[PDB]
């Protein structure tokens, strides 16, 4: 009768989509038993300790709190019996990941194409901050693919929710930490905010304009920057020191100047001077009626 409520024994598992904590797999949801039922995406944890148990219900909070085209919907949640292990349900969107979706096809996705992919994600992050979530993982990897036409933020696994009187989250104990699209001061004092989604944000057009060329990927060109030989803790010393410095990404080979110079301003030191998710759109959409 409420259709947010999903009964597990009808989850028909179909295949793994992924895996970063916690496992997505496609499901029929077919409680008719006859292969007919819909096709959704499903989250759990591979490990659901009390403390992520918690953590996770927060997170299915959070999703259910957003309602936007380029965010992915919510469908509903499976509770279980006893200790009350819980997933999430959520819509199945065909393509798949951004970056294996622009890994796959590479160039035939042409600028016209990347920048409406990157007007989407800013209006997503846009609309994100509106509720003050910080993303904190703001990826290709963790944008989901509907159709050519549509892209949307398709994971909120690290997302935070700001204290009613900071701009900012400050994470005590850090888990894994995705360091190559962290802005400095979350890297230095582990503080996340807007102005570091927006940081991250400029990572992101950098990975489409790469057409996530393995070689070029920001871990990789870090890496090189600060020398291979680099391992573990250390690697986050150079890290931090290397964007004091003003060591960047390079500028894609190929990418437009306007869209590289919007890319170095999200990557400035100066948290108040990155720009806004809302001028991020409307520059992003101006740069496409200009093409
Ligand atoms: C995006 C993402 C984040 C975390 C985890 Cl555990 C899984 C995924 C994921 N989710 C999906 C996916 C694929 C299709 N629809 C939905 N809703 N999700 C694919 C992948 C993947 N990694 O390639």
């Amino acid at each position: 009768r409420d259709p947010t409520q999903f009964e597990e024994r009808h989850l028909k598992f179909l295949q793994q989509l992924g895996k970063g904590f916690g496992s997505v797999e496609m499901c029929r949801y077919d409680p008719l038993q006859d292969n007919t039922g819909e096709v959704v995406a499903v989250k759990k944890l591979q490990h659901s300790t009390e403390e992520h148990l918690r953590d996770f219900e927060r997170e299915i909070e959070i999703l259910k709190s957003l309602q936007h085209d380029n965010i992915v919907k919510y469908k509903g949640v499976c509770y279980s019996a006893g200790r009350r292990n819980l997933k999430l349900i959520m819509e199945y969107l065909p393509y798949g990941s951004l970056r294996d979706y622009l890994q796959k096809h590479k160039e035939r996705i042409d600028h016209i194409k990347l920048l409406q992919y990157t007007s989407q994600i800013c209006k997503g992050m846009e609309y994100l901050g509106t509720k003050r979530y910080i993303h904190r993982d703001l990826a290709t990897r963790n944008i989901l693919v509907e159709n050519e036409n549509r892209v949307k933020i398709g994971d909120f696994g690290l997302t935070k929710v700001l204290p009613q009187d900071k701009e900012y989250y400050k994470v005590k104990e850090p888990g894994e930490s995705p360091i190559f699209w962290y802005a400095p001061e979350s890297l230095t004092e582990s503080k996340f905010s807007v102005a570091s989604d927006v940081w991250s944000f400029g990572v992101v057009l950098y990975e489409l304009f790469t057409y996530i060329e393995k070689s070029k990927s920001p871990p990789a060109e870090f890496m090189r920057m600060i020398g291979n030989d680099k391992q573990g803790q250390m690697i986050v010393f150079h890290l931090i020191e290397l964007l004091k410095n003003n060591g960047r990404l390079p500028r894609p080979d190929g990418c437009p100047d306007e869209i590289y110079m919007i890319m170095t301003e999200c990557w400035n030191n100066n948290v108040n001077q990155r720009p806004s998710f809302r001028d991020l759109a409307l520059r992003v959409d101006q740069i496409r009626d200009n093409m």
